[PDB]
């Protein structure tokens, strides 16, 4: 039963995964920071499918070594996932700044330093991992009737996860900080980032709405005032608006506009409305143009966006009530203990994590979806 599901979950992690990595490599459309980092999250779920699973599946029944390996053993699950929260922390960050600030996003973001984030990142995460074999272990409390058991000798000790881990240390530190706290920024990011894009949707609707109703209320006024009231908004709208195609459009926009209001001072009403109709040209071409062009990008920004957002969601589900319930056993020892039957199974759906990953991204990106239907 738990053997066989462990192999299962096994074997989609690889050829699940693999197709990501190769189609990094064989589609020059699909190639950029972002899909360096989900690479980078994609070579560590070929490592845990590879390595971790067997592990798991060996330290179920046991296997009797020395305890620093035994320790290992447990600890490299818990450096190849906190290698995946850096990295989904990375992407967070990055489409943050690709949405929030468009026009300095490739200054802010290349591929070097992306490189060495990554790098960064998996040496900290391998800190994580290797911390309890330096020196917090409990390779020295005894287990009498254990080790009599399974037969240890001196040097060799039995392999049994929750009395070779430091329980206390998981709980509290593997946990809380380096869990919940990038959780929680990712969290805080991606409600920024939407609240952002949802922002700049309304601005640009508003600026067209003023652009537009004004000048309906220009040949809809009369007795100059307005008119030069309405230009004045006019002028407003498209300064912000602005801040070749944009800036020309809005160059001779504005242009076309402060002749309307010099030439409206004086008094001349009818070759105002005569120069609003001049504008009614420069605005439906150029500033159609931009808008159109506007509103896709953004589209596609947001749909990038929640992309990720729901490849964070699982992962957090699929990682949380493996800790929710070790935290459960830490803080009420009075409790009766967890039942196995069901601790392997919590176990099996943090494992799961791994085949989930390429299905979002061959339902839901389209550049991947014809490179997989290609292999
Ligand atoms: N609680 C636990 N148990 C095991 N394996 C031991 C299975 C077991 C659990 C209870 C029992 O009474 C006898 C055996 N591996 C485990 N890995 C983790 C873990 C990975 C990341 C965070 O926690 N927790 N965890």
């Amino acid at each position: 039963v738990y053997i066989t599901v462990e192999l299962a979950i096994a074997v989609l992690a690889i050829l699940g995964n693999v197709l990501v990595c190769w189609a990094v490599w064989l589609n020059s459309n699909l190639q950029n920071v972002t899909n360096y980092f989900v690479v980078s999250l994609a070579a560590a779920d070929i490592a845990v499918g590879v390595l971790a699973i067997p592990f798991a599946i060996t330290i179920s029944t046991g296997f009797c070594a020395a305890c620093h390996g035994c320790l290992f053993i447990a600890c490299f699950v818990l450096v190849l996932t906190q290698s995946s929260i850096f990295s989904l922390l990375a992407i967070a960050i990055d489409r943050y700044i690709a949405i929030r600030i468009p026009l300095r996003y490739n200054g802010l973001v290349t591929g070097t330093r992306a490189k060495g984030i990554i790098a960064i990142c998996w040496v900290l995460s391998f800190a994580i991992g290797l911390t309890p074999m330096l020196g917090w272990n409990n390779c020295g409390q005894p287990k009498e009737g254990k080790n009599h058991s399974q037969g240890c000798g001196e040097g060799q000790v039995a392999c049994l996860f929750e009395d070779v881990v430091p329980m206390n240390y998981m709980v509290y530190f593997n946990f809380f900080a380096c869990v919940l706290v990038p959780l929680l920024l990712m969290l805080g990011v991606y409600l920024r980032i939407f609240l952002a894009a949802r922002r700049q949707l309304a601005d640009l609707e508003d600026n067209w709405e003023t652009l537009n109703d004004n000048l309906k209320v220009i040949e809809k006024a009369d007795n100059a005032a307005q008119v030069k009231d309405a230009l004045t908004k006019m002028r407003a709208a498209a300064l912000d608006a602005q801040k070749k195609d944009f800036r020309h459009g809005f160059d001779i926009l504005v242009g076309q506009i402060d002749d309307a209001l010099k030439l409206a001072n004086e008094g001349k009403v009818k070759e105002a409305q005569a120069a609003a109709e001049q504008l009614k040209t420069t605005r439906n071409a150029y500033i159609q143009k931009y808008l159109e062009r506007a509103r896709s990008t953004l589209q596609k920004e947001v749909h990038a966006a929640k992309s990720l957002a729901i490849i964070v969601g699982l992962f957090a589900l699929c990682w949380l009530p493996l800790h929710i319930i070790n935290c459960f056993t830490f803080f009420c020892p009075d409790c009766s203990h967890a039942p196995l039957w069901l601790m392997y199974l919590a176990i099996v759906l943090s494992h799961t994590n791994s085949v989930v990953n390429p299905f979002i991204y061959a339902y839901r990106i389209r550049e991947f979806r014809q490179t997989f239907r290609k292999i």
